[PDB]
């Protein structure tokens, strides 16, 4: 590899992983287009498994990337539009705070403040409706954003239903097959599962619980190579040779709220590039609270700006993952754990690793 891409990388990740205890990691660096791979640790410390670039990890709430491009690969097929109400899809939701609730405003948690979890009892499908006919907003829709799993997980659901597919079967033919993601799994295979690390929580290791909404909101594992792909694919949408996907891509970049500094796409989220990274880290983006937060409308949604900081954080119990790229440099991260640890360090040495490869 490039000798800045080495040191930079070992030299910001190695006091990470001691500070955080982090047991296993895993790094991509794309650079000028290529990547360039790094691991640490442990993926099984009992069984003194090592991190490989084969290793799959939690995505945690990164999966939402997916679930906002393969919304968007549907709506360039002309399955749905995001302007069409919630009720067009699920007509059963008939209670009558659902009146002006879009497919947009599930997909970027501007609905009115639907909950961060589907509470755990929610185990079928009769609960499930229940649940969101039984939900009382707390805002009109479009007026504040409020990150919730409940609300871009139904957005996934919905998404898929024009297609007579479940979501797994349309994100594997529409989104994984033609990225040749093909160690990336929202159900993981026993077959894979010599190459599934633990997560480590409290020192105990710990895979994701199932849930309602899963696949949608948090379920994808993937491996460091699949990961470095999907950001090579975010990066530069033109070489994509399906039409649909290409213009999914495209779409989940799109500018569609503002609040501060940052921008709400289907997924991605944005920043005008160059950023202060501040509001990210410290400030009020740094993720740390749970936030309600007044949007502006962005009318109509600008189209993919080159020019940006677009990323995703997500967790889960015994995981902690980042991604993030600049369109206009050809220059991406992403970093894999096997403990969340605080969001902010993730984005600090994001940053600190893309700050200097720009
Ligand atoms: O657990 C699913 C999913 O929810 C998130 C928040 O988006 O985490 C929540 O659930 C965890 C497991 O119970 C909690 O430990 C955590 O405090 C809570 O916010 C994601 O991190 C996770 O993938
Ligand atoms: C981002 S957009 O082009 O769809 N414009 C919108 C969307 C939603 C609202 C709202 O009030 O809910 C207003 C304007
Ligand atoms: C702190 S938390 O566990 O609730 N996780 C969150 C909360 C909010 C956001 C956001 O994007 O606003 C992201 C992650
Ligand atoms: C077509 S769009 O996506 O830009 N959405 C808009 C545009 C304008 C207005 C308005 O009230 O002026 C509202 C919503």
């Amino acid at each position: 590899a490039p000798q800045q891409i080495n040191d930079i990388v070992h030299r910001t990740i190695t006091p990470l992983i001691e500070q955080q205890k982090i047991p296993g990691m895993a790094v991509a660096v794309i650079y000028q287009g290529k990547p360039y791979y790094f691991t640490w640790g442990y993926a099984d410390i009992a069984k003194k498994q090592p991190v490989t670039q084969q290793t799959l990890f939690e995505l945690g709430s990164v999966s939402k990337t997916f679930t906002g491009v393969l919304g968007g690969d549907a709506i360039a097929r002309g399955e749905i539009k995001l302007s069409d109400p919630t009720t067009k899809y699920w007509p059963e939701l008939t209670a009558k705070q659902w009146n002006g609730i879009t497919l947009l405003h599930l997909a970027t948690y501007t609905a009115g403040g639907l909950p961060l979890q589907v509470p755990d009892e929610v185990k079928s499908s009769s609960d499930l409706l229940r649940f969101y006919q039984n939900w009382q907003p707390a805002w009109a829709p479009g007026t504040q954003r409020l990150y919730a799993n409940s609300s871009i997980g139904l957005f996934g659901a919905l998404a898929v239903k024009p297609s007579g597919l479940s979501f797994e079967q349309a994100m594997q033919t529409r989104v994984f097959q033609p990225l040749k993601l093909n160690h990336t799994w929202i159900n993981v295979p026993p077959a894979e599962e010599k190459n599934y690390a633990w997560g480590y929580r409290e020192g105990k290791a710990v895979h994701v619980s199932p849930g309602a909404l899963d696949a949608e909101a948090y379920g994808v594992k993937s491996t460091i190579e699949d990961m470095a792909r999907w950001v090579q694919s975010n990066l530069k949408p033109l070489d994509i040779n399906e039409k649909t996907l290409q213009q999914g891509i495209q779409l989940a970049q799109s500018r569609y709220w503002q609040t501060g500094d940052m921008y709400q796409g289907l997924g991605w989220e944005m920043l005008d590039w160059p950023v202060n990274p501040d509001s990210i880290i410290n400030g009020s983006d740094n993720k740390i609270a749970l936030a309600a937060r007044p949007v502006k409308a962005i009318t109509p949604p600008t189209p993919a700006v080159r020019a940006s900081w677009v990323h995703k954080t997500g967790a889960t119990g015994g995981f902690g993952s980042y991604v993030a790229f600049i369109p206009e440099k050809e220059l991406g991260i992403v970093m894999l754990a096997n403990k969340n640890y605080p969001n902010p360090a993730r984005v600090d040495a994001a940053w600190q690793i893309l700050n200097a490869l720009q």
